[PDB]
């Protein structure tokens, strides 16, 4: 349902895998990583269109 | 072929981009004339595209525009299925074949590629292409 | 009538909305456009016109859509000019959709191709989408 | 089948529709509201009815 685009180097990277969101952070998980990244550097998408 | 593909691709006039989509089962084309030639721009293009047609799946090249991470976001979003690797390309050249019998028309260049892609899609073969995309998407309904 | 569209302006953010309606259906276009200007009113108009079959554009009398370049794109295109509340309700309501989504979105433009989706594919029991292309290939499958 | 729209009189406000009598190398002559009028290619844009 959700993807994860996110920032760490100035280019977006993604789809990571949403694991667990907070007020401040998201945790993601890339491909075999997992990363807690600040809310402002994490763009959280829904499959909308599905 | 189905519906709902459609095949993007850019080509280049007088120094500028021209990103074109063409609807395979129909020959029917949509293009812009893009600032630059970047993820950025194709994605908003094909936001604008996936809200006017049922759009399933996109066809394109490698190019850095066509894999890059904003695309992906907006086909996730609209729920498009991309996929990677000759008809847009023959359609380029046609378009192009247009542009120029009417460029002395018009001042810009971007103004010779909508009346080219009108002339593409109103002529009649028969049906047009714009007939024709109409036609198949409302039997797919 | 298939060919029927309300054209006109709206604003957000300091930035002019050009939104185009098929009448009969209540499907719609969009474009964050640089200037609320005839060029860039013709140019909105000859992309459309290559799309659908566009017989009559009704719209206000701003003074981008009574604009000579407007007119020019018209004589070429085929189109009939009638000037003088489908799309200001419109207007309306992609302005609320918009504030629906804006927050997932850096650009306005984004939001506003984000929102026009929305509308155009959200069902009642055809979405817009489906109504205008069902309206059209219906006047062609039976000519 | 043509119209002209053409710039005169020192005026930016495009002038016309007018009617087209001859598209010259450096400028047309067109005929607007019964005027004969000769403006430089320049200053003409000449657009035909296309669409039909
Ligand atoms: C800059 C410009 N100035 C004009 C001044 C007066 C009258 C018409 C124009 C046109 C024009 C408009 C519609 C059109 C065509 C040309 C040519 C045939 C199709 O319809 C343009 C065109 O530019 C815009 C379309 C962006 C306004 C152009 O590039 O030539
Ligand atoms: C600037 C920008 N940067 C990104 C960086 C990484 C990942 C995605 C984006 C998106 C984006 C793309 C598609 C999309 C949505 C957002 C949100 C949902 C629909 O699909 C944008 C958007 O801008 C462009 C569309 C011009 C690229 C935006 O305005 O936010
Ligand atoms: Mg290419
Ligand atoms: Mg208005």
């Amino acid at each position: 349902n959700f993807r994860v685009y996110y920032r760490d180097d100035p280019v977006w990277k993604g789809p990571a895998k949403l694991l667990e969101k907070g007020e401040g952070a998201v945790v993601i998980q890339d491909n075999s990583d997992i990363k807690v990244v600040p809310r402002r550097k994490a763009k959280i998408i829904r499959d909308y269109g599905k």
